[PDB]
């Protein structure tokens, strides 16, 4: 048993609810909530600038230390830090951006990082600002993430067509 509430259960593994993952991480704080991050670590807008704003920027400051020892990460690459007020750790994990012309092949490789966590909370990747079509990333999650993932979908009317249209 687990701290998760009013979750929809999509498969085995999969659990999705309308609602924005800052607020929901903020009320679980959950072993690991993951970002929506580029491989800069620059948390300037979407689910990493509201992560982001909600740390009152130390997870920036962490993040600008990581990259200066570390380099960028990889599309489709992952790192752990901290998750200060909001969880334990913060799993970033970069999916392609499609308004920045990235292989969507790339989102796979992006969900497997979820593998290496029991429960995660986490947002679609490569959705949002990052262009994709948020359908065929939870078609995507749900065929290579083998953990147990609690999805929010910050909109509500895209959480009503994720669930409708979902096989
Ligand atoms: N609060 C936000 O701006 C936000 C954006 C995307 C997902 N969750 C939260």
């Amino acid at each position: 048993v687990n701290s998760f509430s009013g979750y929809l259960k999509l498969t085995d593994n999969v659990y999705i609810k309308n609602a924005d993952i800052v607020e929901e991480a903020k009320k679980v704080k959950p072993t690991v909530v993951v970002n929506a991050a580029n491989v800069y670590l620059k948390h300037g807008g979407g689910v990493a600038g509201a992560l982001n704003k909600a740390t009152n920027n130390a997870m920036q400051v962490e993040s600008d230390d990581y990259i200066a020892t570390n380099g960028p990460l990889k599309v489709g690459g992952s790192c752990v830090l901290s998750g200060h007020n909001l969880a334990k750790h913060c799993l970033h994990v970069v999916g392609p951006n499609v308004n920045k012309g990235e292989d969507i092949q790339l989102l796979k490789s992006a969900y497997e990082n979820f593998n290496q966590h029991e429960v995660l909370l986490a947002p679609l990747l490569s959705a949002g600002i990052f262009g994709a079509d948020p359908i065929h990333s939870l078609r995507v999650c749900v065929d290579t993430v083998r953990t147990n993932v609690y999805l929010a979908v910050f909109d509500k009317n895209l959480y009503d067509k994720l669930v409708s249209s979902f096989l």
